[PDB]
């Protein structure tokens, strides 16, 4: 669809005006919460104490079928926080994401198809990769930032230095097997912007109603991550 | 062509344990398939290690109709339609190549590619294939690996293979999304070339008894 | 443009270890070269990692006319180019990029492109490659990695680099689909930065020693 007073420049522009503001979010941030939810509701109280808590980002992923209402929930109760999308397949799914709030979406690993349907509509991908080939493909579509999925059981910080080396101009989110013991070892390096992590947003504490744990875990990594 | 895709899919879930066989002489299907079938395990994936893979499967398959058959290193669709005609049902690569995929699509012949991380099963997600060789299983980071895969692709069933054994192959089946895995250990060829049919049978029986008890 | 393959693959063979190098200084290489050529290591593949990789190149080609030179981390066919006009035998990519073999062809020069997992062999070996870099070698899974390749592709040879020490690297070349590992060890920024070129020439002699006693 046509917008008047937008050619296919001023697309590919934007497009790269969302890339930096997400970059930047993320460097900051340094860790994101990644959060499957069963119920939609729960979004809420989950919301609120990332919120209170000082870390103001999540990242809802679509492996759970409440995923897209509460993204639309959480973006009307928390209009400041970053909101993310994940477990990306396809397009559909980058626009349904986009619609709800979104202002980026990650997949686990890296389509060319997924990529260019978001480039199209205008939102943010951070794509997953985790060898060297796949890094140049998504370098050759114009991307840096780019998530290491899965982390820890593709090699974990010596596979990102060893991919890292080669490619100087990437950036990346490694998310799979990070705990509150190895994320400084990741952020230690350079190239690493920020890493997603589960286990302060864990749905064990979630569906228990756990929310003072949550909190705890929340406060204890922010402190961490920027003392 | 309809795929048996579903049928496959049932007959790895009731075996848990595919032998992943490299025949030096095809005769030697013979007396391996027997000890094969006698002891529990009914399934070959005979690997095109050489010309002999293809006049073992015709062997196998007039030895012993109702078994499972696969060929396995199958890199393009002239080696799918050689496995297809000797009488295979399906066919493994280790690897993902589409045009391989594409390929037996047209000849009509099931074809289940390995992958081994999240690119290459959304790739073979894209194709419409669901039921996927994790391959190598233990040097590609292993139950770690399995577990990242199967979690965000809530689609795809798995068949593991590549240094499972018996003491690792629990592990393994342990997760709902794995139907089988693929294992050379009771098949080896140096049990073959040997002859040791006896102790092949053990391994069988002993693996049988193991993830079906 | 005929492919010099065959002696880039001989050559490999020989020196069984290739100095991976990475230059802060173009200038540096001319005695690095000279240290790593008379102590029985003349080869080097210079890494366009690097700003001055190109005049390193150029500058390493005048000086021993004779040395293998690979030219490293080429991304695309404009580097590729530059790499071929500054004097390198052949490229070498930590990847695999279609695109980059493609141009390669074009310009005419050869191309070593770098794999780490089954589907990307399976790419290389459809577009007619068999000599492929093996990277990053320990982080993918090392020596179990690449008996887990090199089994079902027995046209690969395979030049694993990436953590390779004088500790591991007589298990890579125990394989004998491997024709050489790339190290750094020898040329490590800190001793040529620091021009230690007698702890340089030891490190080469002792190698070279290890690998071709
Ligand atoms: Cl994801
Ligand atoms: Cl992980
Ligand atoms: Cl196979
Ligand atoms: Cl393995
Ligand atoms: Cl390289
Ligand atoms: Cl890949
Ligand atoms: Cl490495």
């Amino acid at each position: 669809h046509h917008s008047s007073g937008v050619d296919l420049g001023t697309e590919n522009l934007y497009f790269q005006s969302m890339m930096s503001t997400i970059n930047n979010q993320l460097k900051a941030l340094k860790v994101i919460p990644v959060i499957a939810i069963d119920n939609a509701e729960d979004i809420i109280p989950l919301g609120k104490v990332l919120a209170e808590n000082g870390l103001p980002a999540a990242e809802i992923t679509f492996r759970s079928d409440a995923a897209v209402e509460a993204i639309r929930l959480l973006r009307q109760a928390q209009p400041e926080m970053l909101i993310g999308a994940g477990t990306i397949l396809n397009g559909e799914q980058a626009l349904a994401a986009k619609e709800a709030g979104a202002t980026f979406v990650v997949s686990p690993g890296f389509n060319p198809n997924t990529v260019r349907a978001c480039q199209e509509i205008g939102i943010d991908i951070v794509p997953g990769v985790n060898n060297p080939s796949t890094v140049e493909a998504a370098l050759e579509m114009g991307l840096t930032t780019l998530k290491f999925f899965p982390a820890e059981a593709s090699g974990g910080i010596s596979m990102v230095k060893s991919l890292v080396g080669p490619y100087g101009d990437i950036r990346l989110m490694p998310t799979g097997g990070i705990t509150p013991s190895n994320i400084d070892n990741y952020l230690a390096i350079p190239q690493v912007l920020a890493c997603g992590g589960t286990w302060m947003v864990d749905k064990k504490l979630v569906t228990n109603g756990e929310w003072d744990e949550i909190a705890r875990l929340t406060r204890e990594i922010v402190e961490q991550v920027n003392p």
